[PDB]
């Protein structure tokens, strides 16, 4: 759970009086000492509601270490002969592709504009190095009577897919097209690389497409970092000089599945967290009464669109200050605003919102390539018509309770709650909200001038997905990924504009009833 880390950083900043704090910043190096540690401890006790002492700050002086400390064995690397192991995340992502024709909805794109057209032969060499380094990028998933089995391809046997694509038409729609092309997870590695060139592009656009089975959005930064390292080494005619990974994805999965235990074991973390969710999701609505343009079709298509809401830097700043002043994360403010929006549209007082939560606290995977996002149902109650400030308190309590049981796999939660099912409706929630932060310092990759370009998706995973996305340097926008079966594009533009309006009012006056 990243939220503990963000709150610690928040406290460091207010106590040390700096706008300086990152996940790796040492409290004592930043000007903290034993006396000031009292104020960190006191504030964290009031915001997180757990026993913290100077003890923990001494042992774990960084926000990353402190957050992981006050919340299970460390990931251990297995032997060189170690067979691959699929995490329950990967098994669920494989299962999604069997239940539905997703049309590429579970591919994740990463697109980088480059001022120089890259060398396709060096690029292919660098991708091979990237795949050799990260086993998850060359792990196939084959079906069997049972379910899926991992198949780890040897580096020599991992046929990478790297190609140049000339752009006649515009590149942004071409990016969406390349992103949606399907992976056969049983025969192709879950990574595709395309270099878009053309008379209308200056340099090239480098497109990495992963299947989510091998990458979440936190994988963008190590993917670009490692690919940049391999590219520049191969351009110089040598293999990259790599510090080996502290852990492969299968190491993480084996450790996690061993600690999780079996659901029939009453002392297992799995059963204990499932029992929490069974009670926390009792009497859940099948779905929220949302204003759609078309009824829910019999078959889900995963066709989608993308509507953006721009946020003035003043608004971004006000939202950060509103979060800091109420002791919540920026995500929590966005989540509360989504709940108010659905509430005002007539969804009721019981608002379940799905949200991805990264399981990346262990230092061995904090910055590695893989899929670590569990999906949690964050159940927001809005009865009693409280203020926005009251709702921020409710949302913090709901989220911290939930984040303490973030390891129960979402598919096991569904199996435990047993909601009424329907293929055209995602179970337990149909609206997701998340907070995302794009990589910083990716401006000078591959010896050129580089910048990320966002890819307009033609797919959607739920009815609605709201993402508060920070670019790598202080900018932010809201992206609404909507199901095209249900919403016209103009309806989605209006929804995401209303979300911004709720945020404007909240920062202006959070003592206003919702
Ligand atoms: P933090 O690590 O920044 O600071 C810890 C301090 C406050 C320095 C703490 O360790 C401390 O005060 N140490 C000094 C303790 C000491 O000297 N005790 C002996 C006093 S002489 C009395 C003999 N009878």
């Amino acid at each position: 759970v990243t939220a503990y880390e963000e709150i610690v950083c928040q406290v460091f900043a207010a106590v040390l009086d700096r706008s300086d704090v990152t996940a790796d910043a040492d409290f004592f190096a930043l000007g903290g000492h034993s006396l000031l540690s009292l104020r960190v401890v006191a504030r964290l006790r009031a915001l997180l509601g757990v026993d913290v002492g100077v003890r923990d700050l001494f042992e774990a002086p960084t926000p990353a270490a402190l957050a992981a400390r006050l919340t299970r064995p460390a990931v251990t690397r297995r032997g060189p002969d170690a067979p691959p192991v699929l995490s329950h995340f990967q098994r669920r992502l494989w299962l999604i592709e069997q239940v539905y024709q997703t049309r590429g909805a579970y591919n994740v794109p990463l697109a980088v504009h480059v001022s120089d057209r890259l060398d396709l032969d060096v690029l292919r060499a660098a991708v091979r190095d990237l795949v050799a380094r990260h086993e998850v990028l060359r792990t196939l998933v084959r079906s069997s009577d049972d379910g899926p089995d991992p198949v780890l391809l040897a580096p020599e046997d991992a046929a990478v897919d790297v190609a140049e694509v000339q752009a006649a038409g515009p590149v942004a729609d071409l990016l969406a097209e390349l992103t949606a092309q399907p992976f056969d997870l049983a025969t192709q590695i879950p990574l595709r690389v395309r270099m878009i060139t053309g008379e209308q592009v200056d340099g090239c656009v480098l497109l990495l497409v992963c299947h989510h089975i091998a990458a979440d959005e936190w994988s963008f930064a190590p993917l670009l970092r490692d690919l940049d390292t391999a590219y520049r080494a191969r351009a110089a005619g040598r293999a990259p000089d790599w510090e080996p990974l502290p852990a492969q994805y299968s190491d993480y999965a084996a450790t996690l599945h061993d600690w999780l235990g079996e659901a029939t074991d009453p002392a297992s973390p799995l059963r204990r967290q499932l029992d929490y969710w069974q009670h926390a999701l009792q009497d859940l609505p099948d779905e929220l009464d949302l204003p759609t343009d078309r009824p829910r079709p019999a078959t889900a298509s995963h066709r989608g669109g993308l509507a953006r809401a721009e946020l003035p830097p003043e608004l971004v700043e006000a939202v950060r200050r509103l979060a800091a002043q109420h002791g919540v994360t920026v995500f929590m403010v966005v989540q509360a605003a989504v709940a108010v929006l659905l509430h005002r549209l007539g969804a009721g007082d019981d608002i379940p919102l799905g949200s991805p939560v990264a399981d990346r606290a262990d230092e061995a995977v904090h910055d590695t390539v893989g899929f670590f996002l569990n999906t949690l149902v964050l159940r927001v109650n809005l009865s009693g018509n409280p203020t926005f400030a009251d709702l921020l308190d409710r949302v913090r309590a709901v989220d911290l309770e939930a984040f303490a049981r973030a390891d129960a796999p979402f598919d096991a939660v569904v199996d435990t709650v047993k909601p009424p099912r329907a293929v055209s409706r995602h179970p337990l929630f149909q609206t997701m909200v998340s907070y995302q932060r794009r990589p910083s310092d990716v401006d000078r990759l591959f010896g050129a001038a580089t910048r990320l370009v966002e890819v307009p998706l033609d797919t959607a995973k739920f009815d609605l997905e709201f993402a508060f996305i920070e670019d790598g340097h202080g900018g932010a926008h809201i992206a609404l990924n909507y199901a095209a079966d249900l919403f016209d594009h103009d309806s989605a533009e209006q929804l995401v504009a209303r979300l911004r309006t709720v945020l404007e009012h909240a920062c202006a006056d959070p003592c206003r009833p919702v």
